[PDB]
């Protein structure tokens, strides 16, 4: 609420550097390389972002990766159609949104219907490369289903700020070159903080 | 032209990178650390955003910054401040603009009038803790002063996407544990390779 502007920026952030690996191609560099062939990137403009929950945080984000040129669509199962459509983003089945997207992005709480929301089963569905973040709550994203799909390159990167288990205690995830991180920072602004 | 939103897009990644610090924070991660204090950052909606260069990357890099609601002011020497309101850039002259940046953008020519364009002059003008991205050409920024105004706190961050010199062969600026970098990925997306 008071965060959620926040939240929605570190989510617009996260999906900026998944288009372009730039936490990836800071420790390069600061490892003394150079590899500008390893770190070809995306355009945004153009691509589809899917927005899973369409509350306050969604509806943010929607808005600033429309500026990008992203197609916006997305799911809620409480908030009207005519509501969404008032900020730009089309919703659609669960079903319709996965082979769509090249951005799936998650708004929702922990629940048991979200658990796992993106699992093996709805990883099939997605389109070869999907990007993934998650900077709402550990567990929506099911940890292991993501790194069959890193591994296997149905998944083509994913930024997570939450886990499962905090602080992770099992690193494959976090260590994949595809995988960017945060220790829970979405709330960590000195104005989310100030009231 | 056909690369100015590959362009334009890294530039508004960079700027998030500094608010959040994601590339730092992944890094931590990746060390097996959880560091939620040292990655306090800050919110981009309110800040000021000053836009050196008002061509069509600039341009570009503005609309999707007023998104966010950051105020957007700037400097051409050509563009007339009717044109630049019209696309939501204030101009002001630059002795003018130092002084109201949260953040410093340049995306200028490579000329005698933009090498060092910031500058020891330039910095002792800027608000303390400014942050800087040069995504344009390498120089713009002088290095040294940028490396000076980082050791004072003058300076609260930088993003580097270009150098003076090409790999860059001094290392204190890209080492430094407030700088992010990439290796000239500017136009290096699929889309801005393949017209
Ligand atoms: C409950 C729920 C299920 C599916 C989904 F995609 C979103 C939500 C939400 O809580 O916003
Ligand atoms: C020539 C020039 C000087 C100062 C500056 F801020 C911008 C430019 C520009 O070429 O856009």
């Amino acid at each position: 609420n008071g965060n959620s502007l926040s939240a929605a920026e570190l989510t617009c952030g996260m999906i900026m550097c998944l288009a372009r690996q730039i936490p990836q191609a800071t420790a390069s560099m600061k490892d003394g390389k150079w590899e500008r062939k390893k770190f070809m990137g995306t355009e945004l403009n153009g691509k589809t972002l899917g927005i899973l929950g369409l509350g306050r945080i969604g509806r943010e984000v929607a808005t600033r990766m429309q500026s990008f040129g992203m197609k916006t669509i997305g799911y809620d199962p409480i908030i009207s159609p005519e509501v969404s459509a008032s900020f730009g983003v089309q919703q659609l089945p669960l079903e319709e949104i996965w082979p769509l997207c090249d951005f799936i992005t998650v708004h929702t709480p922990l629940l048991p219907s979200t658990t796992g929301l993106l699992n093996d089963n709805t990883f099939a569905q997605c389109k070869k490369g999907v990007r993934v973040v998650n900077c709402a709550r550990g567990g929506i994203v099911d940890e292991g289903a993501l790194l069959r799909a890193l591994q296997s390159g149905q998944c083509a990167g994913a930024a997570l700020d939450v886990f499962t288990e905090e602080p992770p205690r099992d690193r494959a995830l976090v260590d994949h070159e595809n995988v960017i991180s945060c220790p829970h920072l979405g709330a960590s602004t000195k104005e989310a903080q100030s009231r």
